[PDB]
C-alpha cells in the first residue's frame, strides 16, 4: 500500500524520537529534546490525518494503525515533559492520547454494529493503550483526574472484551 | 475468527487488568486492584479451558496461543501480588505460570516426534518466556529459580538443536 | 528457509536473557556464551542470505545481532566487564553499519518498505548503543549512538512524505 508506508515511517519518527529524548535526557542536552519533542509531535500530527484520511475512505483497520502511533506519540511526548519540566506538553499528551483513545470507541462502536469483531478488538486494544499512557501521565503530575479517567476507558475496554469473549463461544 | 477471537479478547482482559494494576498500585487504593486481580485472574482460567478443548481436537496452536495467555496472565497476577504483599497470590500465578511452562514442553516434545520445526519454536518460545515470569516471581525463594533457571536451560538447548537441522537446507 | 533457524537463535537470546537476569557468575557466563553464540550464528545466516540476494533474513538476522548484543550487554554490567562492553557494541555497530547499507539497496529497488524494516534496525541498534553507551559514560558513543537515531528519523521522515503522493 501507499498510506501505510507514511505510518511505518511515522512510527521510526517515535522511536527514533524516543532514543534521542533517553539519551538527551540523563546528560541535561535540552537540543536533542528539542528535536524528540518536535519528532514525536509531527509524527502524531502526521497520524492524526492518516487516522481520519483513512477512516472516511472506508478502512477502519488503517486508521486503527494510526490511532497508536498516537498513543506511542503522546506515550513519548510524555517522557520529554516528565524527563524535563514542561507542564505545558504533559498538558499537550494527554489531548493526542484521549484523542486516540474517542476514536477507538467509534471504530469499536462501528466494528461492533457491522458484526465485525477482528476489527472490534484491535479497535479495543488501542482503547487500552490509550488507558495505559493517560495512567502513566498522571502519577507523575499526582491528577486524579486523568487518573480517573483512564480507570473508566481501561474499564470501558475490559468490559468490552469480556462481552465479545461470550459472543464468540456462543 | 474461530475460538481465537475468544484468546484475543482473553489478552485484552489481561492487558486491561494490567493498567488497572498499575494505577492502583501507586495511586494506593486496594478496590480497584481485587476487581483488576479478579479480571487477570478470570482471563487466566478461561484461556486454561480453551487449551485443552484446542489440545484434544488435534490444533496444537490454539492450545499454545491459549497457555501464551497463561503466561501473559501469570504476569499480571504476580505483579499485584508484589505490590499488594499477597504470598498466596504470587503462588497462585507462579502455578499458573508453570502449567504453560510444562504444557508447552509437550506440545514441543510432540512437535519435534512429527517434524514439525516451527510449532516446537513456537512450544519453546512459550516455555522461555513463562521461565522468564517465574525468575520475576523469585527475584527469593532459591528453588523457584532453579525451576525458573532449569527452564530456561531446556529451551535454549533445545533451540540451538533445532538451529542445526534447518541451516543444513 | 533459514527463517526457522533464526527463530531458534532468538529462544537462544531470550533464555540467555532470563538466566541473565536471574544471577552465579558461572550462570552469567553461561548466559553469555549463549548470547555470544547466537550472535556470530546470526552473522553468518546475515552474510549467506545477503550474498545470495534476500535482504529481509538479513535484516531478520540483523535484529538478532541487536537483541543478542542487548542481552549481552547486561551481562557486561552485572559481572563489571568492559571487555564485554566492546563485543555487545561491536555488535551493535555491525547491525547498524548492516542495516544502512540494506537500506540503501533497497531505496534503490524501490521496496520502501524493506528500507523502513531497515531502517527500524537502526533505530533499534542505535538504542542499544546508547544504552552501552551511559554505562561506561564514553560521550563518543553517545553522540554516535545520535547521530544514528538522527539519521534514521530523517530517512524515514522522507519516505513519509514520498509515499502519501500516492496515498
Amino acid at each position: 500500500g501507499n498510506l501505510e508506508l507514511a505510518l511505518k515511517a511515522l512510527q521510526i519518527l517515535v522511536n527514533a524520537a524516543y532514543v534521542l529524548a533517553e539519551i538527551a535526557r540523563d546528560r541535561g542536552n535540552e537540543e536533542l529534546l528539542e528535536k524528540a519533542a518536535r519528532l514525536a509531535e509531527e509524527a502524531a500530527r502526521q497520524a492524526e490525518e492518516i487516522a481520519r484520511q483513512a477512516r472516511k475512505e472506508g478502512n477502519l483497520e488503517l486508521a486503527l494503525k494510526a490511532l497508536q502511533i498516537l498513543v506511542n506519540a503522546a506515550y513519548v511526548l510524555a517522557e520529554i515533559a516528565r524527563d524535563r519540566g514542561n507542564e505545558e506538553l504533559l498538558e499537550k499528551a494527554a489531548r493526542l492520547a484521549e484523542e486516540a483513545a474517542r476514536q477507538a470507541e467509534e471504530i469499536a462502536r462501528q466494528a461492533r454494529k457491522e458484526g465485525n469483531l477482528e476489527l472490534a478488538l484491535k479497535a479495543l486494544q488501542i482503547l487500552v493503550n490509550a488507558a495505559y499512557v493517560l495512567a502513566e501521565i498522571a502519577r507523575d503530575r499526582g491528577n486524579e483526574e486523568l487518573l480517573e479517567k483512564a480507570a473508566r476507558l481501561a474499564e470501558e475496554a475490559a468490559r468490552q472484551a469480556e462481552e465479545i469473549a461470550r459472543q464468540a463461544r456462543k
